[PDB]
């Protein structure tokens, strides 16, 4: 028929303002804007759990982590920062961490370890050559190329803490 056309309004979200600090208060909390920024660089720092914030040229750090090393970490770097006077560390491990960790009655644990020395020696053929350990007694089974081989095997065997004796039986070629 005609010409209609719509309504439509305009908005102008972003605008020039070419202004400065004519009278605001930024002093300590411009002490945090770097130290956000040294916790967000560490990735063994995990800031997304960590409130920074300067009081009186004072860091404190409350949040969050995982370990301890992350909170000493991250007072580290909060006080690595120029402006900073002092660090007030309350952060707080949520996980669980021990200190002393202990294993299990088996002798066969010289078993695995003479194992692991054995196939890491340049002569002792650790791939042809078995031990096991009964009571601690270490007991190498198999066949070597020359003594050289078969004495280093036996030299390791009762180099491990645990042995009481050890019995050479691999054969040579």
């Amino acid at each position: 028929e005609n010409n209609a056309q719509t309504t439509n309004e305009s908005a102008g979200q972003k605008v020039d303002s070419s202004m400065n600090k004519v009278g605001n208060f930024m002093d300590d909390s411009a002490i945090t804007a770097k130290v956000k920024a040294a916790l967000v660089d560490h990735d063994n720092i995990k800031s997304t759990d960590i409130s920074v914030k300067t009081d009186q040229k004072v860091v404190t750090l409350s949040g969050f982590v995982e370990s301890q090393a992350q909170a000493e970490e991250a007072v580290k770097v909060a006080k690595g920062v120029e402006g900073v006077t002092s660090v007030s560390d309350k952060l707080h491990v949520r996980d669980a961490k021990e200190g002393s960790v202990k294993g299990y009655a088996g002798d066969t644990a010289t078993t695995s370890e003479i194992k692991a020395k054995l196939l890491a020696d340049d002569i002792v053929p650790s791939r042809h050559v078995k031990v096991e350990t009964t009571d601690g007694v270490v007991q190498l089974s198999g066949t070597v190329d020359s003594q050289a081989q078969s004495d280093r095997a036996e030299s390791i065997a009762k180099a491990v803490d645990g042995v009481k004796s050890v019995k050479n039986d691999l054969k040579t070629k």
